[PDB]
């Protein structure tokens, strides 16, 4: 079997993606934040806490005819941006694009916290790590891709990001009209529970190409990306005006500016992040200080190639017995 669903920014500045989930029986229809740096399927739900929600699409589990109750399975999340949620658990049917996984753990909301609810066009979240990440207890459970890869015709699945545009998630094939030159295969580490890589280096604009390890994971589900603060550094200094700014949260540069693009190494290969991906706009509207698209991971704890980095590839989260990634040009 294979899947394909196209996946829509949320807005005018590519914060965050969401591609269509048919939840149920008849269908529910949620827009959900695919999340390669998590592994739970959430959704705000009926349970939700009515003040809490603002807008969003909720599944209502009595109106499926296919939704059972796990019993006694609660889950409770907290992500690296500081948001949370947390409730308890249906097993249903959850189709994407074409491929439909039977018994999918859907964790139903029952209390999500204010970033949540403020971005009504996000009703819940797919998680694409690994299922040892799940926080479903007491009995963990498997993403939706683990439950449906022995069904794809491979054990894959791609992202294909848009800048200002829509895009493609695909399961179990490779679209190889997609990208352009091969794809270049790198080494995953799942100690950690994320699509852990490590990249050969950088280069800023049109500078010579920095040969050095950075250990970081691909995650869709963070906006931005993530970087030692040496690197970030080098990248700033290129443009006039830019400052790491306390009050702000991280580096600005005047509106003004052209920035310069921003080259990552996969093995031999290398991706170019064209300039213009990395302005994130005004810190406050009418402001002509504009907020950068590569920011420090120095408070972190692990450098993350989020979507600004992602979506100047296509990407290929391969799932085999030794997962892999794969990076192309496009």
């Amino acid at each position: 079997s294979t899947g394909s669903a196209t996946t829509t920014p949320i807005d005018s500045l590519d914060d965050a993606y969401i591609t269509p989930v048919q939840i149920g029986t008849p269908a529910q229809t949620l827009n959900l934040d695919f999340d390669t740096g998590s592994s739970d399927l959430w959704v705000f739900s009926s349970e939700t806490t009515a003040s809490e929600v603002d807008g969003q699409t909720i599944y209502t589990p009595s109106k499926s005819t296919t939704a059972k109750l796990l019993s006694g399975a609660t889950w409770s999340i907290s992500y690296g941006d500081g948001s949370s949620s947390s409730g308890d658990v249906y097993t249903d049917t959850v189709s994407v694009g074409g491929l439909t996984v039977t018994g999918q753990a859907v964790e139903s909301a029952k209390k999500v916290s204010s970033s949540f609810t403020e971005d009504s066009t996000i009703d819940g979240l797919l998680g694409l790590a690994f299922s040892t990440l799940n926080t479903v207890s007491p009995t963990q459970q498997k993403t939706f891709f683990d439950n449906a890869k022995a069904s794809l015709d491979s054990p894959v699945f791609t992202a294909d990001l848009g800048y200002h545009a829509p895009g493609t998630y695909n399961f179990g094939f490779i679209d190889t009209t997609a990208y352009t030159g091969s794809i270049t295969y790198t080494a995953v580490s799942t100690k950690q529970g994320f699509w852990e890589w490590t990249s050969t280096g950088y280069a800023v604009g049109s500078g010579t190409f920095k040969s050095t390890s950075i250990d970081g994971i691909a995650d869709t589900g963070t906006t931005l990306l993530y970087l030692p603060a040496t690197v970030v550094s080098a990248y700033w200094a290129q443009v006039s005006g830019a400052k790491s700014s306390s009050s702000v949260g991280g580096y600005v540069f005047p509106c003004s500016a052209t920035l310069p693009s921003f080259t990552f190494g996969v093995g031999s290969a290398r991706i170019v992040i064209p300039g213009d991906y990395i302005d994130f706009g005004p810190i406050s509207t009418g402001s002509s200080s504009c907020f950068g698209g590569i920011q420090s991971s120095a408070g972190i704890g692990i450098n993350i190639f989020g979507d600004v980095a992602l979506k100047a590839a296509f990407v290929v989260f391969n799932g085999a017995t030794t997962p892999t990634l794969g990076f192309a040009s496009k």
